[PDB]
Order: C-alpha cells, then structure tokens, then sequence
C-alpha cells in the first residue's frame, strides 16, 4: 500500500510518533517519504546480507529476522514480512526501539541526509491533525 501524506501523518501521530523522544512528526513523515516513498511493500537490499523492510526500511540483521541474513539479533522479535503490512503497527513499534537505540533519528540514513536540519513541519502541510 502507497500511503498518501497526510493519511500516513495521520496514522503515525494515532500511534504516538509526533514529539517521540523529542522527534516532530514532520521528522518521521519525512524519514517514511525518503526511505520507501510511502510503499509499505518497499524492500531495499543491502550488499551485506541484509535487506532493509518496509515503510520505515528496517535492517533484518539486528531488528527483524528474514531467516536469510547471517549474524541475525531479531531485536524487535518479528519476521521482516510483517513489517511489510498494510498497517504500520509493527513498523512503528519496532521504530520506537530503534530510535531510542542510541542514535536518535541518525539510525535512518535518508532521513539524516534529506532530513536532518531541515524545516520537516512542511512534511504537514495540508493535514487535518
């Protein structure tokens, strides 16, 4: 499923994304449009093994297990094609984790060079929040 905007805006900020660990929804509207364009179905291989998942392109070597991925940690305890649902729930559950990993947003790479120090409110513009 290929979100709209604010439809996803507004799907993020029902699960509690808007200010999570100080991150504006913008943040997290602009993360979702760089690293899969609103596709939930979006899987992205890295040329370590790993493949990124999802709306929020997770990586199954530490957060999701794809049972093809050596060194697998499976972190946030799921298998990767779950995350590649028409809901966000587990997506945003498992983003949680990530975030407060250490590395704040700077987890996610096109968020910190698309992102990062931007102004991310216009990423809601036009939504009815």
């Amino acid at each position: 499923k290929v979100f709209g905007r604010c439809e996803l805006a507004a799907a993020m900020k029902r699960h509690g994304l808007d200010n999570y660990r100080g991150y504006s929804l913008g943040n997290w509207v602009c993360a979702a449009k760089f690293e899969s364009n609103f596709n939930t179905q979006a899987t992205n291989r890295n040329t370590d093994g790993s493949t990124d998942y999802g709306i929020l392109q997770i990586n199954s070597r530490w957060w999701c297990n794809d049972g093809r991925t050596p060194g697998s940690r499976n972190l946030c305890n799921i298998p990767c094609s779950a995350l590649l649902s028409s809901d966000i729930t587990a997506s945003v559950n498992c983003a949680k984790k990530i975030v407060s990993d250490g590395n704040g947003m700077n987890a996610w790479v096109a968020w910190r060079n698309r992102c990062k120090g931007t102004d991310v409110q216009a990423w809601i513009r036009g939504c009815r929040l």
